[PDB]
């Protein structure tokens, strides 16, 4: 009985918890463990139709799995999410996924398509750091991210997008992070004009070019790497009480949804992701990356206010560890027969140089986190230095 499963939740203390058994049963089944995997994620504001679009994309994927044509019936009831929220039930917040993948055919192989809904993100101020960490975990394992927006792009959303752009830099050789900005309720009827979409795009690109911020999303927009899709209002047949049927939809919304679902489920085969090793990603790889990035986020104890800031904090904590190891190795190379005075001079100078190197290689502009990291690095290197010297006493 295929059902939705909650993969990652946020504990009361802010730690990110993972369903190890569920992720093992989903990503490591012997059937599709080595099939190339494709994770589709929907991030956006609540009550905007993310689960609805995911359910229709799911029906299209079922059609593709059984035969070869994308079809959706005119009177069929929904499945998963809210469009088919269980009679008298609703949903929780976190990362949710479809327990069973969808196997498609591409150039002699089977692609395992996983559907990931991020019910709960883009908060106003309700536990901001934890929401950032959850959405970052989602964006880390995603091969195609659909950002469900409701108007012009907001700073929060643009920062999330820049983070998604940056979180694929060491995930493959020439990895292109594919992003689909889905604007909801942008127009009513009016059929469609290819003018409204490129007008939205022109507005956004002007805003970003003046911002001198969010540069990589700006490049992706001006390079047609990230694509924007603007569908009309669903109509009162979907809003409120409804069984999410296409007979309950506006025909313009129906056709726009069909076009978008075609876009999304027909570009999977043409955009498989490669890892740094040069191989294609599989579901077991995704399980491993899930665990690894969950623990990486649970260990980011420094402060941040934006997604990009948490990205830079991850990187700078890694820099801290690298400098610690460099100092320890420098001390390991030092002889036990060196002149103690010149030895203390040398070690103090390595201390100073490593601190300056941290300062020159730090990333981001949050000088507060920079100072905190430098202070803690100073304390650790001081411990290392005094330890080496203390042992040098008895020698
Ligand atoms: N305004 C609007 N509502 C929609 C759209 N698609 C679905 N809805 C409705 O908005 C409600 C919330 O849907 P939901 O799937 O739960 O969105 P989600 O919470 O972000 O995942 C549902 O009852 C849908 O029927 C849309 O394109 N625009």
């Amino acid at each position: 009985p295929d059902h939705p499963i909650q993969l990652v939740w946020t504990d009361v203390n802010g730690r990110l918890s993972l369903d190890l058994s569920g992720a093992h049963d989903c990503f490591l089944n012997t059937r599709y463990s080595n099939y190339p995997v494709f994770i589709l994620c929907i991030i956006g504001e609540k009550r905007r139709g993310k689960s609805f679009l995911m359910n229709y994309i799911m029906r299209a994927l079922r059609s593709m799995e059984m035969d070869e044509e994308i079809s959706l019936g005119a009177d069929d009831e929904p499945l998963k999410g809210f469009k088919w929220s269980p009679g008298t039930e609703t949903t929780t917040k976190g990362i949710w996924m479809w327990n069973r993948p969808f196997l498609l055919n591409h150039k002699g192989g089977k692609i395992a398509v996983f559907l990931l809904d991020t019910e709960g993100s883009l908060d106003i101020e309700s536990d901001r750091e934890t929401c950032i960490k959850l959405s970052a975990l989602s964006l880390f394992i995603s091969s195609h991210l659909i950002f469900n927006v409701a108007s012009n792009l907001k700073e929060t959303e643009l920062d999330y997008m820049e983070m998604y752009m940056n979180m694929g830099e060491e995930c493959g050789p020439k990895n292109l992070q594919h992003l689909d900005i889905l604007v909801r309720d942008w127009y009513h009827s009016k059929k469609w004009d290819r003018d409204v979409a490129r007008s939205y795009i022109s507005r956004e690109i002007e805003k970003l070019e003046k911002l001198n911020s969010y540069p990589k999303v700006l490049w992706s927009l001006k390079s047609n790497q990230t694509r924007c899709f603007l569908l009309p209002h669903p109509g009162k047949g979907i809003t409120g009480e409804s069984e999410g049927r296409l007979q309950d939809m506006d025909e313009d919304f129906q056709e726009s949804l069909r076009s978008y679902v075609s876009k999304v489920v027909k570009g999977i085969c043409t955009h498989i992701k490669t890892n740094i090793d040069g191989e294609l990603l599989t579901s077991a790889h995704v399980f491993s990356m899930l665990q690894e990035f969950t623990e990486v986020l649970n260990l980011q104890i420094y402060g941040f206010s934006s997604p990009m800031e948490m990205f830079y904090a991850i990187k700078n904590q890694k820099l801290m560890g690298e400098i610690e190891n460099e100092f320890q190795d420098f001390l390991k190379n030092q002889s036990s027969l060196t002149l103690p005075p010149t030895m203390r001079v040398k070690v103090s100078q390595k201390f100073s140089e490593l601190l300056e190197k941290f300062m020159q290689f730090v990333q981001g502009s949050n000088t507060s986190s920079h100072d905190a990291m430098l202070k803690d690095l100073e304390v650790r290197l001081l411990e290392i230095q005094e330890k080496f010297c203390n042992d040098f006493t008895t020698r």
